[PDB]
């Protein structure tokens, strides 16, 4: 997989963000994770976490997987990096997302994320508390 440039347009919630990619505004949904909706428990904490991570970054990158690049809602499907740190992974490590929506052929980082989830669960963090 390859990292490609993007810039933050606006935070949306724990697992979606609006980025400019190839010069066009796009909503990106984070591959392989599910954060609680803002209305749910830890939803606000997930939103805050992804917003902080994206806003504080000097460099955002998007990395598409091997499969579909947009979902049925027109959202881009990617792994999103903030100064080289994967947001998808960080959310899972902090107990603010669950590994989820693992579709065949867009699942390159599945096992990296499952390892983070195991750690977060061991520490009883957030969702796992
Ligand atoms: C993460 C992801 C979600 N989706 C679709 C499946 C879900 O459909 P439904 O809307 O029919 O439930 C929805 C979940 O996204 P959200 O968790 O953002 O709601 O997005 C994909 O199709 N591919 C993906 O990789
Ligand atoms: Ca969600």
């Amino acid at each position: 997989l390859h990292k490609e440039p993007a810039t933050l347009i606006k935070a949306i919630d724990g697992d979606t963000t609006k980025l400019m990619y190839k010069g066009q505004p796009m909503t990106f949904r984070l591959l392989l994770v599910d954060t609680p909706e803002f209305n749910e428990k830890y939803g606000p904490e997930a939103s805050a976490f992804t917003k902080k991570m994206a806003e504080n970054a000097k460099k955002i990158e998007v990395e598409f997987d091997k499969g579909q690049r947009t979902d049925k809602y027109g959202r881009g499907l990617a792994y999103i990096y903030a100064d080289g740190k994967m947001t998808n992974e960080a959310l899972v490590r902090q107990g603010l997302a669950k590994v989820a929506y693992v579709y065949k052929g867009n699942n390159t980082h599945e096992q990296l994320l499952r390892k983070a989830e195991a750690q977060a669960k061991k520490e009883k963090l957030n969702i796992w508390s």
